[PDB]
DNA sequence: TCGGCTTCGCGCA
DNA sequence: TGCGCGAAGCCGAT
């Protein structure tokens, strides 16, 4: 569909039909950025094609009453920049509130839009709202992979069972798909508030807060300023500052030495593809360069293929058959503490570490790289059952990571949990197989008790 | 039918 | 601290 800096194949088509004569609509759901944006550029490209402006309609669904005020607060504040970004560039941003499938539906058909885009995302909730929207419309409807740098669809075509069966794939097809981004055209023809939308959301999530004994809250916002801009500044003190010991220090939670990116990257306010091109461009330590770009590249890119060709990436069942059957087998093994949810979220157990891990969670939305290990591993070792372990690893991921409900959140979990993407380890008690973490193995790699200290 | 696996623990300079 | 071995199942190159 024209354009000459666009790979064709970062586009697939959902639904033909004719195209009608009305505006191109960019349904945006998972890269909430105005620029590096394929998803964004290929729907303006279109409606240059067709003489048409473009515009972008953002859906506000009651997903956000599982989550807490910490994502909420942190993706609104983003859209309030982002509408003001696209309105700068003559791009009109519409909020709806409901079901994507209703109001998605309603919209297109009110406003007489001839070409429908969205971008990808694996997530099963993700599909549902697509199909419902095929069956109540007549106009084409596209999906564009905004969020890999190589299409997912591209990469590979099954499940992958490793990283170095992944790797290979990727790397191949880095040159044709590693490019710059063009520049966003503005637009040529011009034709609810989210402040009420704050309000609103804020007041129902409330009684739901994380407090502590005192009444006091929780959650530090002021960690992470959310924004496009403010994703931008992080991707450059990542560079300056932090790269070149990224990789001697990227295990080691006491020192701040990670990208912070994972709260951007997630909502989309900041492209992987651009910081990869700034990545691959800086002169920095290889050492630490190589183990950044398959942070970004290859993990990252292998957890949407995980959920994209597993629809129960969430479940028991998606876990590797050695790793079912050696979990299957310690079901009736003692375990030497058992933990509700409750107690797991209040980081009332025995260990000093995984409750500090569970605090830095808490108060800051970001637990450190490698702490969610041993975090989800100790999770499985002191719980009824596997299910329950994965449920209540979910469930605290979800509720209180900033880059939770994410691909990576539950490719992450299942390596933890289940062995995904890894192999089989020293047969013990209760974990079988599974790889095992212990308290005296972080001792020998950092300060822990300098982490604990941090977070009482 | 071998080679080597993100990210393990552990003994040893 | 950094290094090498152990423990374990399997994909993918042939
Ligand atoms: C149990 C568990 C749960 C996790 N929960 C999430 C989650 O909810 N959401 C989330 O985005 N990631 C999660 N991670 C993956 C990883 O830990 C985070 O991406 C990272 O901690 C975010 O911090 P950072 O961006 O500063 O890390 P960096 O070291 O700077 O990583 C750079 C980027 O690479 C990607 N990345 C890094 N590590 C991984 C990994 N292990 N798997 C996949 N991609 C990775 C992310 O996009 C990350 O932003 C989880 C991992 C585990 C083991």
């Amino acid at each position: 569909p024209r354009g000459s800096h666009m790979n064709p194949k970062r586009i697939r088509a959902l639904k033909s039909g004719k195209q009608g004569d009305g505006p191109v609509v960019y349904w945006m759901s998972r890269d909430q950025r105005a620029e590096d944006n394929w998803a964004l550029l290929f729907s303006r490209a279109i409606a240059k094609e067709a003489n048409v402006p473009v515009v972008v309609v953002f859906c506000l669904t009651d997903e956000f009453l599982e989550a807490g005020i910490r994502q909420y607060e942190f993706m609104l504040k983003g859209l309030q920049e982002l509408e003001v970004s696209l309105s700068r560039k003559k791009i009109p941003s519409f909020f709806l509130r409901g079901d994507p499938g209703e109001k998605i539906s309603r919209f297109v058909k009110d406003y007489n839009a001839g070409t429908l885009v969205t971008d990808f995302s694996p997530l099963r909730i993700k599909n549902q709202w697509i199909e419902k929207v095929i069956s109540g419309i007549s106009i084409p409807f596209f999906e564009v992979d905004a969020h890999n740098v190589v299409p997912c669809w591209e990469a590979s075509q099954k499940h992958e069972y490793a990283a170095h069966t992944f790797r290979p794939k990727l790397y191949a097809l880095l040159p044709e798909f590693l490019e710059e981004f063009p520049e966003l055209e503005p637009n040529s023809v011009t034709p609810e508030t989210l402040s009420d939308v704050l309000e609103t959301g804020v007041k129902a999530l409330l009684p739901e807060r994380a407090l502590l004994k005192n009444k006091d809250p929780l959650f530090e916002p002021w960690h992470f300023e959310p924004g496009e801009k403010a994703a931008k500044k992080v991707m450059e003190s990542f560079i300056a500052d932090r790269l070149d010991s990224y990789g001697a220090l990227r295990n080691d939670p006491t020192k701040n030495m990670l990208s912070n990116l994972s709260p951007y990257l997630h909502f989309g306010q900041i492209s992987s593809q651009r910081v990869v091109l700034e990545v691959e461009k800086a002169e920095s330590n290889p050492g630490s360069k190589k183990a950044f770009l398959d942070e970004i590249l290859i993990w990252k890119e292998i957890s949407d293929n995980f959920c994209y060709y597993n629809p129960g990436y969430d479940g028991f069942e998606s876990f590797p058959s050695w790793a079912k059957e050696s979990l299957n087998a310690h079901r009736n093994d003692v375990r030497s503490h058992i933990y509700t949810l409750e107690e797991f979220e209040a980081g009332k157990t025995h260990d000093p570490l995984w409750n500090a891990s569970q605090m830095e969670l808490l108060s800051t939305g970001k637990m450190h790289g490698y702490t969610r290990m041993y975090w989800a591993k100790k999770i499985l070792e002191w719980s009824e059952s596997p299910e329950k372990a994965l449920e209540i690893a979910i469930c605290l991921n979800d509720r209180y990571e900033l880059d939770g409900r994410d691909p990576n959140g539950y490719a992450g979990i299942a390596w933890s949990i289940g062995g995904v993407h890894d192999r089989a380890w020293g047969e013990r008690e209760v974990t079988g197989k599974i790889r095992y973490m212990s308290y005296e193995g972080c001792k020998r790699k950092f300060d822990v008790k300098l982490y604990i200290e941090k977070y009482s």
